[PDB]
């Protein structure tokens, strides 16, 4: 019942390792409508305003957003930080969280785990984060997710195993 | 072990018709960002034309779209059903899908379940759609997903059970 547990956890977050790449790809294409028909400053406060209110939702994902050089776009967490250079930022586990988004984006896409908040002056929490490259609107964005929540998500399905 | 499996399957669906619902809300919210600029014709083409890239992205979701009347105003699968009523389209096993986006979106947000191809000409197979009367755009927006794909999604999981 324990090996069932954990191999049951370690593959929910596999998943969700997943999902995160595409629901990265769905809000990219959703943003490539503002760079296609505003400004490029308009779009970019279309795209950043629009990702406030997914933070605002608080569901499955929270994003975060860096330049391609580390500058901090977008981090409801850390408003602090935005419009400076991330390079140097770590995580209360001792990540430097932003040189992970941009290593992972280098590759292609990737990923990034430390110790975040939810909420500005929060417990921290350990999350993950997906990363990517968008060279319409030339951001690294990354969509989060706090394994708390999928645990949250998977709570039936694990006491639905345990019944039997 | 096969209860367990039955549970298990059982409870990905579940948790798929929430990932639905929360997709919608975020797609919903993309789409108003033009909504508040643009006249109603144009944004919709754009709506439409993010739409299209989400099916084409062949991932976990597929969008249909009806107006308040039944109207079908995006569905790939089925494109002689566009601009005209839906109200009396028929999936393979008889149901009326439309007509179960509408009752739906009147209830505040559910769920349709139907056999449809994954694109025009192909195979039917189950799947389920999550509609919401989105007020800003006045479209009844449908995220669906088909059963095939969640397993697909799902089969380290169930492999890893079977491990044990």
């Amino acid at each position: 019942l324990a090996q069932l547990m954990e191999h049951l956890e370690t593959g929910q977050y596999k998943k969700r390792e997943k999902t995160l790449a595409y629901m990265t790809k769905i809000l990219e294409q959703g943003i490539h409508e503002y760079y296609k028909s505003f400004d490029n400053d308009t779009a970019r406060k279309m795209a950043l305003d629009y990702f406030k209110r997914i933070n605002d939702d608080k569901g499955m994902i929270y994003m975060v957003v860096v330049d391609k050089n580390g500058v901090v776009l977008f981090d409801p967490v850390n408003p602090k930080t935005v419009g400076q250079s991330g390079l140097d930022a770590q995580s209360v586990d001792g990540v430097y969280y932003v040189r992970g988004y941009l290593e992972a984006a280098k590759k292609g896409g990737g990923y990034t785990y430390y110790k975040m908040p939810k909420y500005d002056g929060g417990v921290p929490e350990k999350k993950f984060a997906y990363s990517h490259y968008d060279e319409v609107s030339q951001m690294v964005i990354a969509a989060t997710s706090y394994y708390t929540d999928i645990n949250t998500e998977n709570k039936a399905i694990k006491e639905g195993v345990n019944k039997v």
